[PDB]
């Protein structure tokens, strides 16, 4: 599920130590507690990856964490600052919080892998029109990782629903696969990071 680009001028810089550091700044918007959210979710990266989010200094590209609408990043490194809202009424939660970073990290949503439709069913007639787009099949470099329903990254089967009951997606052969965790990263998440920024 990541995005494809040779240069990784597209991808955030590994230093000699293997550390992978990203600078950001947080809107003066966020009281003291909302930014130990976003901190502390910051931190689920510590552990298994070589990733670390740190406080801007005055480096040239880091990440701008604002409250605009709904939560979404700009994927991968995108040179200079990059916005990534985490809106105050809808967004403020570890797991939403770690889906937008893996966005920033340059990871896509599970549903539009390139081998999706060995996985899942879209249903077009299900999805709110205007955003049927989110829906799209990607070319995607899957770093020789599998399909994983259990991604932070898979969309529920409810996501863009025009009418309850009527699912955006449905897993095959069994539907009944959960899909949709905002908890935290699963297994394959974890390694993907890892082998995208060669974090040894
Ligand atoms: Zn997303």
């Amino acid at each position: 599920n990541a995005m494809k680009c040779w240069s990784s001028s597209c991808f955030w810089k590994k230093a000699s130590n293997g550390l992978v550091v990203i600078p950001y700044v947080i809107s003066s918007e966020y009281s003291g507690g909302e930014v130990a959210t976003i901190e502390g979710a910051m931190r689920a990266f510590n552990g298994k990856t070589c990733i670390r989010f740190v406080r801007r200094t005055n480096e040239y590209d880091f990440i701008s964490v604002v409250s605009k609408t709904g939560c979404y990043s700009e994927l991968g490194r995108k040179g200079g600052q990059q916005e990534l809202s985490i809106n105050r009424g809808g967004c403020m939660y570890s797991g939403i919080i770690q889906h937008e970073l893996n966005h920033a990290l340059g990871f896509q949503h599970e549903q539009t892998r390139s081998d999706r439709d060995s996985y899942v069913r879209i249903n077009w007639e299900n999805i709110i029109p205007a955003s049927a787009y989110n829906f799209n099949k990607h070319d995607t470099n899957n770093l020789n990782t599998p399909y994983d329903y259990s991604s932070i990254m898979h969309y529920g089967r409810d996501a863009f629903s025009i009418a309850y009951g009527r699912d955006s997606i449905t897993p095959i052969p069994n539907p009944n696969v959960p899909i949709g965790q905002r908890n935290g990263m699963s297994r394959w998440d974890i390694t993907r990071i890892n082998v995208l920024y060669n974090c040894r």
